[PDB]
């Protein structure tokens, strides 16, 4: 069977992602808002525009298929996509959209350096965390 | 029927609006204070002055033509205040909040600033940047 | 009647000293003690000086008055219980608006009129933005 | 009678101290031990040094006078911070300068006075 | 027997590991997670690389066994001594040779005795950000 | 009798020294292991190396010996923290403050501290002074 990894191609692993905390991510719905806010004109383009924006419209629909499904079922399903899947999806819709903005290798600096500064005890760590920028 | 954007001949959207969230807009009351203080003599003007203006003028008339209906109600006949303050405030104050900012920053910066605020007040308090987005020249 | 506005002279108006909450002025003590600390000389002088100091000047006297005729109320009002609720009209309702009067022309003569009302709008708008997005750090007067 | 001002020849005067909320000013104790930890050898001296050396030693022995005669802790707040007043005056005048100190001194005082929702975080300073 | 100083090599002493205080340090579980996504591919790889990543191997794979012996503990027949004392040897010796790698030894000897100095002012007087790595 | 200042052949005095507050001073261990992590090797060698190491060698001495005999109840640590222990967190600072920054940036900045610490929290500027080369 074959073992793909949604970010190989786009220059991080999925062990990568998972460096940065469950709480840094945004949820899904700010994400989501933010992916239309941000790209909405270029996501519903019919140019390919983008590995990255290839990859964002799929993320974007399997996100509504997971939730069609667990909206059809009825509260305890709808539970297990947000508790198990949605971490998932946080991350990879976290990715891709940063990346759109600032550039892959400013997003790869970042995610390094959040993921050392949080893990730094308080009583040394620095009081304003790493940024993102241009 | 149709189905007219009030901000799409100002280049944004009800969506775009509605990406700051509902607690990030000033009370009904401070804007019109703040469009008095800012634009009296231009909005009360008989000239257009320009399209902001226009609409700006519009606006404030019409929660007065709603705050007057809903109040002739109480007076002459509590969950209106209810239904008020979800559906018609919100909307009221957005618009309100967006001409007066265009007036005074354009609409350029205007936009820029909605969004790294819609951003930024969506990462959790944990990666978020200690001071957000600044509106300026 | 008349209709007399006491800013309109200096470029402003009642309406817009009021877009600044009633809990930005100092104190009409802490006025009155800034006013004798920058300006005795001059408020006592017999020069006119400018017309801020003129306006100064009786503010400063009719604010005497409303103080003389309280404490004559309060010493000949056999009501005991009821001059707590007459000293509270002077501070509610006229305190303010000499709160108003008095910081406007203490700090027009300081800093300029102009410097004085760019102040007072970037500080009605920013004390009116909700907490979640006002900046940290109030606008400053300043020259 | 007679009405001196122990500021007047320092171009000062009474009210203008004043001017200074009554928690501004140090202890006197601590007010004491400054003006030992940064002018002793001065205060001690048997040359004149400054004006504001003649008037800080009278001070310092004065305040030890009051200070036998109470041992009324109203009393201790008046005569407290008259001498609170002074000994800041002086030793930051010697410091500092009396241009320097008066400038600061109403900086402060119209700072404290604006309402904590309108008054900048950080005070005006002491600076040469 | 031998007197072996981990750090004598790497030009510091296990005296000035412990001039930072316990609390300074990241978790064991922090520490090893950041040497995979930082150095994972050279600590993976048939090189040596440098005598800093030599020695890291064998402190990660030491972890391992440790871990291995007090969990067997659990399992078979304690482990919180195993989180106490040798925990924090390794707390510092994985921070060490993974913050020499990032940043440098000089960088990161100066930075100790400063933080060390500054963590042991009393809260008073002592200003209110810490000395940072760079 | 005599009338020994240890502060006095390196320009201070006891006077100074406790113009600074008894919280100002780390502890007694904070500052011996501070010694050690950054003067170990000179604090052993047999060269003289300053008189600022002459005294710190005396002074950790003095401490073990004085120690020895506190830990030979509350009120005799009490009394130990209170007198004794100021006595020698305020040498064992001065000493390594002075190796590390020299005496005159240690002098001014004691002074600073000293008015600055005792300035009322109405006025008193948000940033303490700081020790530097
Ligand atoms: C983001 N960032 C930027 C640095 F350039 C400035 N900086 N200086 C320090 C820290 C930072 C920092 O967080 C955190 N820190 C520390 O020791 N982190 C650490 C070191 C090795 C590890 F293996 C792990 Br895990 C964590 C204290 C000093
Ligand atoms: C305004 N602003 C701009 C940057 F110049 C400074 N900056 N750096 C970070 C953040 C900011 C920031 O707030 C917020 N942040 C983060 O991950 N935001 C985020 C990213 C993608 C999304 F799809 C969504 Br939704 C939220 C942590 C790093
Ligand atoms: C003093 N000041 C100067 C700006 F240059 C910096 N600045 N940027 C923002 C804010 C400020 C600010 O307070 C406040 N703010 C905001 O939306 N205010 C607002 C806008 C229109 C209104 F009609 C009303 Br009422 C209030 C968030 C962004
Ligand atoms: C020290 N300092 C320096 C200024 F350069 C900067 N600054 N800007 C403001 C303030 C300051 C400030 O305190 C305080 N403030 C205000 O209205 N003060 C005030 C004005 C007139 C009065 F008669 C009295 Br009484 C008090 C808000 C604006
Ligand atoms: C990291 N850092 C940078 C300094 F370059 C600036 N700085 N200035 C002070 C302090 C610092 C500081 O911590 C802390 N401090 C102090 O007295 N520390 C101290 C001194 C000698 C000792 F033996 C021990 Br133990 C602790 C108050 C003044
Ligand atoms: C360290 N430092 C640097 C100054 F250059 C800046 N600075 N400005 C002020 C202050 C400082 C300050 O502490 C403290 N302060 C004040 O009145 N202190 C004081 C004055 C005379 C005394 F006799 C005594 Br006792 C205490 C308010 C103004
Ligand atoms: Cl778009
Ligand atoms: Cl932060
Ligand atoms: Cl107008
Ligand atoms: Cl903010
Ligand atoms: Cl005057
Ligand atoms: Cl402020
Ligand atoms: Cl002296
Ligand atoms: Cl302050
Ligand atoms: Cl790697
Ligand atoms: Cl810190
Ligand atoms: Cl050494
Ligand atoms: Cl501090």
């Amino acid at each position: 069977s074959m073992d793909i990894d949604p970010y190989k191609e786009f220059g991080a692993t999925v062990e990568l992602l998972s460096f940065l905390p469950s709480d840094f991510f945004p949820s899904v719905r700010d994400l989501l808002d933010t992916a239309a806010a941000l790209y909405r004109d270029a996501l519903e383009s019919p140019e390919h525009c983008s590995p990255h924006h290839t990859a964002l419209r799929q993320a974007i629909l399997c996100w509504g298929d997971l939730m069609t499904l667990a909206t059809w079922v009825g509260d305890l399903v709808v539970s297990y996509v947000n508790t198990n899947v949605g971490l998932k999806f946080r991350q990879l819709l976290w990715f891709h959209i940063s990346c759109l903005t600032f550039g892959r290798e400013t997003v790869l600096e970042y995610l390094v350096s959040f993921g050392v500064w949080i893990r730094t005890p308080p009583a040394a760590r620095p009081p304003n965390a790493p940024i993102l920028s241009t």
